[PDB]
């Protein structure tokens, strides 16, 4: 078994796969016309697993069309049969090709095994079950005589629109969640996943497509991100962005796609299905049970490299606890070279080098442990702890997607002020660690619109299928005025 | 109301309606070929309400021919709109064509307004409405991801063979029970309705046509009863009988299917759904109260002539109560020919079991036993009293205005329930106070009767029988 | 009931009443420095009924501060009495101020009794009442111990910012259920009403006030549509639009807002929630029930002068049946202005709509077309042929009692579906008996309209827009 993943690694560590665009089922390589980028290993980034394939404009009307044309035998399949090719991916995945796709997910995006299963196998394929679930219930409605005896029908119909799935390289799994949704609900879709996970992302389309998806219900196409998105946008029939990702860039999709819409270039209102991340924070009261909270800060902050949008990246103390936690914290960091895994590329590496360099020239931050750095081998950035003097200093604030936890220390009297300034301070997840369940119940209430997801001693690391379709009534009369 | 009825009523009093066959959505007229049968109104019999058509050989294999050739695109019309179809059919009765429903229901069956406002548009229109709720539960059935990790669905699909439905006079809506119950779930349909039903049953035929029912799916096609039946029984597509009548034509029926089945001249074993009647009871315990007992019985024995698979025609009386029950039955019968019955061959048969009556020295005519057929077949309401309980009379189903009665000594009640347990109903029911007696009743008689009414009158999943279920099973994993 | 109405009706006509603002509970009346709008009957437009207070940039700002400042004690205070207070209005609207507000809504925005009491008391009561049951329903979340250990329980939290609530003309109904929606999950509200239903609306907030709206949650405040907008729509905590009106004042509301995302002015993506309208269409197959499509047309087209979302304006005739069914329709409508128009803005539009008919060679006005605006704003039942079916009166929306016809050769019905679902629709219906047409219609027009309606005139959830989920796992274990 671990021969079997060693012998997968092994196969994608030898040479270069040559990722090609799938349009309309058919798999498109560069063939000596289109830009190739070559993603590396970030562990080791001076090892390529795959030249990839990049779109052209021309490319990418092409994956519009099919998308479009795939569009009418794609909704007039049954769902039995739309949901039979996600399970059936599901589970190819989880045997057939359970190496192969830990391979390509620990390799292509820097995970461990134990990252890796969880990812690209378990949640990946509890995309798939769960929305064939939730999507059958949608769908199991009867027709009903009312009271006034009218005989009605209700259907869900998907977009009339294309979607457009813009994929993050975090999660495998996320990506299955991005094209799945919508193409469940018989949307067809194009599909554009980030370059550094278009290893995984290309084996995801693979899978797919062996498991029976029809030619062109999803179109997998890399390429630059801003030259492919703009030419996705300026198809009248565009009809949802289904995005995960940073602020910054979906601030950017959003803001093109209102040009177009008020500029009047689409048949419809698009839809904008976003899911951003977020400064998550951990908030520890002083009758917290200290060692669990530090232990929980640590998994929430650093467990792949903090690369997730729900993960932890500041915290805030009571002064007569800070030492011991900090203490605890520090202890057990240097107990587990002295990098927990890679960051993704360069340019991430580099912002994070930016963060810690910056904040040794701030007065009022002071770094408290880590901030080692390097590059050589691959993206290496150490877990780092830094202390604010101010609890509205930007590091506080500012997302860095890293192993980088700012640290705000408040006296013990004050921590229903700190609940105050967290609320007036835009977060996806949040926690409190605390025993004392009157501080609970305020911090919870307080911290209402802190947060869509609040834990309580747990770290803050731990439906939308009805976004992808309208609903249309079919009322029959039968009396003769 | 009254008016619009009048002039329903005088339209198909004033001429002779040609009732024509309905074959893959064509009318098919006597064309100097088929023979006519002429529909006459049993209260007035010299009048003539419809001359119906009578299906041919040739007729009746087009039929069938139609309704195999509707079945794909029949049962492929999604389910929401077959049910539309029957939901504005039981609208249209119920309102554009109320009046020419009931005035075809009253003159041919000899029903008045009341009865046949029960039957052509309340009961019919219910037997719509609630098979298109029942079998939208049915069709509600989502597909599920099994714990074995396989994705499975069910599917009901229609029987593979036609459905022959054989409707009986007295209730135009156990025609459309009869026709609508396998149609609603996919099947198609050859259809011969009573020669004595035809206007009525004609008139439901052409609002299923106005009601956008395709061609084909059901074929109106009377005629000769044991011609037409021998006919379509002769296919080898034939997959299923839908009947309600007497048991003698039942009998004929299921013999003649049988005998189809085992020398092997059809497809599937076809599936045979035959409601008969029975010699229902009405028991009356000394406990009773005696009033209510008698309206009761006047009521489930006499109304609509006693021509109803569920009328009362035994009594059970005990001798202590006997001169009281049967004085106010007598006084309010008295104080009141409530109808006529369906034509001349049961007016016959009355006439006889009547006359027999009065030459049987264990039979006693207690009331009425009059009958005229100058005008229409009329025969009064009227009680036998036996004097041995298994008597014929107990047993023999007259179908017609008769009651037998047999008086037992209050202290053997026990003794009667295991009378009639031990001694073929559809219906059944006690009259009593005393709850040791009614439980008792209620348990002895628990297979005499599939309805069993207490101090009521014993007048008072269907779907499933033409379906069949089909499992698909999908799995994931290779080998 | 007659002599009740009568008496609202003659106190709303002796004079006029002076509309205040209504911010945080308090009454703002014009005070010598805020302009004034005369809202006049459109039967009668001599006729001021009110004149109506228009709010200030300080007065929106005020607004604005109010509903922030009444948040928390809103969402704080209990369902059951946040409820409670829309129960109450609604049925203090249905009895106490029933007779005030049919003459209200009468008057000012020129209903008959019949439409002012479907929508100001029946539609108004069942949003109110609907909309307690299914947020009752969604705040019945009880907490859970999952498989993991854990120990979770959901809530559903009001949006974070205030809803800017933009109410139309057309029903009274519809400014209840546009301010409603959102308080009843918490939310507070800024609500700038139509000018044109001032009075009825008015009346709508005094009642909320009397059913015990505490201070802030709604302000009313009607002014400048454009200076009143621009006013809420600077403010950092816009949280949601909640509008129903024209397809043109949505877009420019939704463009001055994404400009505001953009421009990073609001601390929230707002949420925008419109209902806009349609060129809302019938069509009829050759197998259709001519008179009920007729009627069912008259119904749907010119009911209210067609001042109605979903209101029918655009008719597919097959050319076998068309001289029939106009003909019909011509009749009818003879044989009967129905009421008038809104305003003269309206009046006008509908008076170049009917005049450039006259001039253009593919349009035809088979009736109608008249209008006077001497006394109120009166414009006749008008039927206009256009000669191809991408005629822009086919698709432009007139919101008046203006029908436009085209007449398809009976073989092209389903080239004709293909028309409609390939060249923007609130509703449509279907007139035919014929099932396959049916099917096919329903199946090829299912992105023509939202609800499409077979042999039924086109004019015949939304709370989880505004709320958000918020999710709390407590866990046991310690690491
Ligand atoms: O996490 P993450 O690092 O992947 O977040 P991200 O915002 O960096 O990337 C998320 C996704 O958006 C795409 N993307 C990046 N920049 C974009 C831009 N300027 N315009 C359109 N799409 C863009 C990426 O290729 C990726 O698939
Ligand atoms: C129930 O309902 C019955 C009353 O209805 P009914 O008088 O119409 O009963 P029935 O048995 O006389 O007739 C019912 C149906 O069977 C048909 N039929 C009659 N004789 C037949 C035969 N020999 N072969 C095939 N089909 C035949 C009739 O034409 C009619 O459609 C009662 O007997 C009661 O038990
Ligand atoms: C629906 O309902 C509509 C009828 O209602 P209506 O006539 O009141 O429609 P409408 O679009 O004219 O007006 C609806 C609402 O929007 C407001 N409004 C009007 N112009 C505006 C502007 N330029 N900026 C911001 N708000 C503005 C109105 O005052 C009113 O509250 C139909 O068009 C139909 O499509």
């Amino acid at each position: 078994d671990w021969d079997l993943l060693r012998a997968s690694l092994m196969k994608f560590k030898s040479s270069s796969l040559e990722v090609p665009l799938v349009i309309n089922g058919e798999r498109i390589y560069d063939n000596n016309e289109r830009a190739l980028f070559p993603q590396t290993n970030p562990a080791n980034h001076q090892q390529v697993l795959a030249n990839v394939t990049q779109a052209t404009e021309k490319d990418v009307m092409n994956a519009v069309k099919a998308a479009k044309d795939a569009k009418k035998d794609w909704y007039n399949l049954p769902f039995y049969d739309r949901s039979a090719i996600f399970l059936k991916a599901a589970d190819l995945i989880s045997t057939k090709y359970r190496y192969d796709m830990l391979a390509a997910t620990m390799l292509g995006q820097g995970k461990n095994v134990y990252q890796a299963e969880i990812d690209c196998i378990t949640e990946l394929s509890d995309f798939f079950r769960y929305y064939v679930k939730y999507a059958s219930d949608l769908y199991a409605q009867q027709p009903v005589e009312s009271a006034d005896g009218t005989w009605n029908k209700a259907e869900y119909r998907p977009l009339e629109g294309f979607v457009y799935a813009v994929s993050p390289f975090n999660f495998t799994a996320i990506a299955a969640n991005l094209i799945g949704a919508p193409a469940l609900m018989g949307n067809t879709v194009v599909w554009k996943p980030s370059q550094t996970a278009a290893l995984s992302n290309y084996l995801l389309m693979t899978v797919l497509e062996e498991a029976g998806l029809p030619k062109g219900v999803i179109n997998f196409i890399p390429g630059d991100p801003v030259q492919v998105t703009d030419q996705v946008l300026a198809d009248k029939d565009f009809g949802a962005l289904h995005f995960t990702g940073s602020t910054n860039v979906f601030k950017s999709l959003y803001g093109k796609i209102q040009s177009g819409v008020v500029e009047g270039k689409y048949r419809d209102y698009p839809r904008i299905i976003g899911e951003t991340g977020g400064k998550n924070f951990h908030l520890v009261h002083p009758s917290a049970n200290i060692s669990h909270a530090v232990l929980s800060t640590i998994r929430g902050t650093f467990e792949f490299q903090g690369q997730k949008c729900s993960a932890a990246s500041r915290l805030y103390l009571p002064e007569s606890k800070s030492e011991e936690f900090l203490s605890d914290m520090f202890g057990i960091l240097q107990s587990q070279r002295g990098f927990m895994g890679p960051v993704i590329h360069e340019q991430s590496f580099d912002k994070l080098v930016k963060v810690i360099e910056d904040a040794k020239k701030d007065p009022e931050l002071e770094i408290l442990y880590g901030g080692q750095y390097d590059k050589s081998q691959g993206w290496f950035v150490g877990p780092t702890v830094i202390k604010a003097k101010r609890p509205d200093h930007p590091y506080m604030s500012t997302e860095f997607f890293g192993p980088i936890l700012t640290v705000y220390e408040y006296p013990d009297t004050e921590f229903n002020e700190i609940c105050d300034i967290i609320d007036n301070t835009y977060a996806l997840t949040g926690a409190i660690f605390a025993k004392d369940r009157k501080a609970i119940e305020y911090a919870d209430e307080k911290l209402k619109f802190s947060a869509g997801n609040f834990y309580i001693n747990d770290k803050c690391t731990g439906n939308i299928l009805s976004r992808f379709v309208s609903i249309r009534n079919t009322k029959e009369n039968f009396y003769e005025l």
